[PDB]
């Protein structure tokens, strides 16, 4: 059953394009087979749009797979609510729920403003571009009123070429008038190479600024050019190398040949073609189960003018669409599941964060569940609360009244408690104040020379260090050490 | 289905109204049909051919308003479906002049 | 190396030990807030230059 089936393609998409007939063959025929007639034709251009679409159903075809633009959304939902064609896409998902459309792409929005709520921020600035839409813009300033930020939100993107190095130096330089330090990108990924690359000429990635990317393939684009930079990067990622069919897809990828398929011999892939990937499981599935359910999609008739007054649908492809909402399956995203109106639920994004060896994974955040860190705690070197005995004296060391409701360093007050922290504050480690146990100030044992009190603590490798009313004697500098005596008193 | 139909109909000018969601398709016609079209709507953003336009811009009206009346701190109530051209702009303004 | 580590900010500063101080690549640390000087012998703005 070679079922007739329409293909929109931008002209430049060739990894996508790549992968689709990848995925063509990658699984099928034990069953129906398709008839892909494809249109490697523009996506700015909505009367090509139009002209594309009355051709493709003017071949009659049963369902339309491709990319849309902003100019054009209104243009394809417009005409498939209208003529109930189900349109599969991968490319931003759509504001209004809308009929007849199924689109590949997760939300991002929740899983920004939980980033965002995860790192703790106040004020930062929001480079955005105009071309992908503006609905993240929307969301984040409703969030960033009620949650009190300070958003300086700047459109970028309709600066020409030909100025495109004095424009982001203006630009930066009027960031650096409030002497900005946190910034989010909302680009393609021309326009993060682009103005990575611009920001490392001006020298903008040291120690101290913060970047946050806004895309799915995190590590898709260049990160060896501010891996050592000293700012720190974190980004989101859907596609995960680490898993079994991923690593499997990724030995397959490489070792084909990059002639028959162009950008196809690297080691990584792009989201957009991962998700291109998935769309042709699911499509697979649609028929398989229709199948399973026996029902016939016979038209039993021609197509004719797009133009028809009135024009009137068949309703099969309710069922069509009906039947693709329960679609469940794992893919290069993971699991799949969909809404009553053809968006994604049940998906799961990874958080990326760059670090000196390369990119590495914290958590991840799901449909639902919001961010879960995985407890990589790989930081080695931890700089010890240093122990701190003393004993009670008045006004050595001496209780507070309310010591129960407070805690721990904030329980003891006196002379001592007031040292220590100028000691700490002079020396910058940590320390964690604890009493000696038999409440003594300590001597040696007879005969076996057991140190006890606050003599055997450091005699014996048990506290650190001892600020409190000791004696420097001669009988204890042969085990342990004073520095030069502050304050002096007699008997 | 409106304008192929006049273009069939052979109309020498066409004149209407449009929406936020339809001002790329009718752009889009327009600029490859190569006929006149005149509108009170919303002005556009990008210098699009064929179409002339009576409503007047706003935005420097709206701004030099707000210089007038010497202001720093506001709230901005919008509506979606004239277009969001004005909230595109304010927010520059905003950076500049914090 | 240095522009990728990131040590060309506003203080640092250089100092080129060659002739022709313009003859290497200059056009990477130009905006960047270091300060660099070095010295030349063939001068452009001479007749026979
Ligand atoms: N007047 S007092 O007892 O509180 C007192 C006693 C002393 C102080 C400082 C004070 Cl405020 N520092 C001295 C040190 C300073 C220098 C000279 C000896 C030590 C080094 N030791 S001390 O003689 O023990």
């Amino acid at each position: 059953n070679s079922i007739q089936i329409g293909g929109l393609f931008p002209r430049g998409a060739d990894q996508e394009y790549s992968a689709f007939r990848v995925g063509m063959v990658q699984f099928s025929t034990s069953e129906f087979r398709l008839t892909p007639h494809i249109d490697n034709l523009e996506v700015a251009n909505s009367f090509a749009v139009t002209n594309a679409f009355c051709s493709q159903f003017s071949r009659g075809v049963y369902a339309i797979f491709g990319f849309y633009d902003k100019k054009s959304v209104n243009t394809i939902t417009s005409f498939c609510g209208t003529l109930h064609v189900s349109f599969i896409t991968p490319s931003f998902p759509t504001d209004g729920t809308h009929p007849f459309v199924i689109q590949m792409r997760p939300d991002l929005k929740g899983a920004l403003l939980s980033l965002i709520e995860y790192y703790q921020w106040d004020k930062f600035a929001y480079l955005y571009d105009s071309d992908r839409g503006l609905s993240t813009l929307q969301a984040v300033l409703d969030s960033a009123a009620e949650k009190k930020w300070q958003v300086t939100a700047i459109n970028v993107g309709n600066i020409n070429n030909d100025k495109k190095d004095e424009t982001y130096r203006s630009l930066f330089q009027d960031l650096e008038l409030k002497k900005e330090r946190r910034v989010i990108l909302d680009c393609e990924r021309d326009k993060v190479n682009d103005i990575v690359d611009q920001v490392i000429t001006i020298g903008k990635h040291v120690k101290g600024y913060h970047y946050i990317i806004a895309n799915l393939g995190f590590t898709d684009g260049d990160l060896l050019k501010i891996q050592f930079g000293g700012a720190e990067v974190s980004g989101f990622q859907i596609v995960d190398y680490d898993d079994s069919l991923v690593s499997k897809f990724i030995e397959r990828w490489s070792t084909l040949e990059e002639k028959e398929y162009p950008g196809a011999h690297t080691a990584t892939i792009k989201y957009t073609s991962a998700l291109t990937y998935d769309a042709v499981q699911v499509m697979t599935e649609a028929f398989r189960n229709l199948r399973k359910q026996r029902i016939e999609i016979s038209r039993r008739g021609n197509a004719g003018d797009c133009l028809a007054n009135p024009a009137v649908p068949w309703g099969q492809g309710v069922e069509i669409e009906r039947a693709l909402k329960q679609v469940q399956v794992e893919g290069l995203s993971g699991n799949i599941k969909f809404d009553q109106n053809g968006k994604r639920i049940n998906y799961t994004i990874n958080i990326m964060e760059l670090k000196t060896n390369g990119p590495r994974k914290i958590g991840y955040w799901s449909e639902v569940d919001k961010m879960v860190l995985t407890e990589d705690d790989t930081s080695g070197l931890e700089q010890k609360t240093v122990v701190v005995t003393t004993i009670l004296e008045s006004p050595y060391v001496m209780m507070k009244k309310n010591h129960e409701m407070l805690e721990g360093n904030e329980r003891y007050e006196g002379y001592c408690v007031d040292l220590a922290a100028e000691i700490a504050k002079h020396c910058g480690f940590k320390y964690k104040l604890t009493i000696v146990g038999d409440g003594k100030y300590g001597a040696r044992d007879a005969d076996t020379k057991i140190w006890n009190g606050m003599v055997g603590e450091l005699v014996y490798g048990k506290a650190d260090i001892a600020i409190a009313p000791l004696t420097i004697t001669l009988v204890r500098e042969e085990v342990i050490d004073f520095s030069k005596p502050f304050m002096s008193l007699g008997i």
